């Protein structure tokens, strides 16, 4: 049972769309009204998540579903911010975490890492039978389109060009991108140990002027090929 | 049924010491193998919940043990950095949310107040009740300590007196203290709708400048002072 987990409703309605079976589920034991999806892929039992933005949201729902649902996998679907330059990084390739870490964690004072949370990996490493799945889809070009493997970066901003930029960059030089979700989502994962991935495209690049009018213009469109890429990786499950 | 939080198993001993018809209850359906206790307080039905450090931690295990019981009010109990100048506040004083918010969360680009998660209030109000009853301790002068009531702000940092204090200050200018948890919690029990109160106590005032050695020293104390608080307001739940 795979729970794929999208922030914002344009990122979720990618999922929702090819979701067969589909049908509305409704949380309410608080009066909550939440709605949630629940459908297959390909054959395969999938929850649609839609969590809000940012950690907290991320966590709470994440963690709501967790407990009343049987969940295999996480896969972590939507936007991103490319970040790292010179690697040949583009507004709708796709990014893919083999690892993640917060920028905006710092209990350095205490002597753990930039990022690190006390009795957790500085960087949660995404499941190594996800990865391998991923890699064969790269090898042998199942979508046209550029996926960038890497370290992907979480806090609770949207990221911009303000020198916010460049001191994520130099505490964490090999970094592929940013997102408000990922690293949170991870923890979660960690703390219920369910194999996770991130699958995210690039929206936007944060090093640009008015990043946040491309992250506008593409939201949609970076959500539908993380959304082709969550299918064919949900194929290989 | 009254949810006690608590991000350290020191800040939680203090309230699990207090506990009557005590019993350790296991969360295993992920092999997470956490457990949490179950009691009274002066014959108020409790959860004592432990939950790590930071917003994510809270928002997960918060939102666990909000799925499986049903919760009626939220009290996050531990320890402080008091960082309000010349308001007579000092370590071991109590400190009590009147209003909480993230002084750590930034979609200011997309025109958010700073710390506002998008459909949230900026300050997330601790219960008007809450309140009422905490006015009636102070008048009544029940604990021999001085306490404070005001805008607790939360993110993910331990604060020192490194900028990042006098960037807060300048973003909220009217706050009282911080912590790594309290809006992370504040957000979670707005979701479900659940009255919420920050009753914390000062271990540590971060202009000054060793404070994680007063952190240190005063974590425990500062954590018997919250309980004694958190116990004198379930009295009058
Ligand atoms: N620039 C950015 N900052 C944070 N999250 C994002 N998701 C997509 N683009 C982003
Ligand atoms: N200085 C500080 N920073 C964050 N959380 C705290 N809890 C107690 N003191 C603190």
């Amino acid at each position: 049972m795979i729970l794929i987990i999208s922030a914002m409703q344009e990122e979720s309605e990618e999922i929702n769309k090819i979701l067969d079976n589909k049908e509305e589920i409704v949380l309410n034991d608080y009066l909550e009204n939440k709605k949630i999806y629940k459908g297959k892929i390909l054959g395969k039992d999938v929850i649609s998540l839609t969590t809000g933005i940012g950690k907290v949201n991320a966590a709470t729902w994440s963690s709501q579903i967790i407990s009343k649902y049987k969940i295999t996998h996480i896969i972590n679907s939507g936007s991103s911010g490319g970040i790292k330059e010179n690697s040949n990084l583009k507004i709708l390739d796709i990014i893919v975490s083999s690892e993640t870490a917060y920028y905006d964690f710092d209990l350095t004072k205490f002597g753990h890492k930039i990022g690190q949370v006390p009795n957790l990996p500085q960087k949660f490493k995404a499941d190594e039978e996800l990865l391998k799945k991923v890699a064969n889809i790269v090898d042998n070009k199942l979508l046209n389109i550029d996926i960038h493997i890497g370290l992907i970066l979480t806090g609770d901003q949207f990221v911009d060009n303000e020198k916010n930029l460049e001191t994520i960059k130099k505490n964490f030089k090999d970094a592929l991108a940013v997102d408000m979700e990922g690293a949170a989502i991870a923890q979660v994962a960690h703390i219920f140990k369910i194999p996770f991935i991130i699958i995210r495209s690039i929206s936007d690049l944060p090093n640009n002027k008015d990043n946040h009018i491309d992250f506008n213009k593409f939201l949609k469109t970076s959500s539908i090929n993380s959304s082709k890429m969550t299918k064919e990786l949900i194929r290989l499950i």
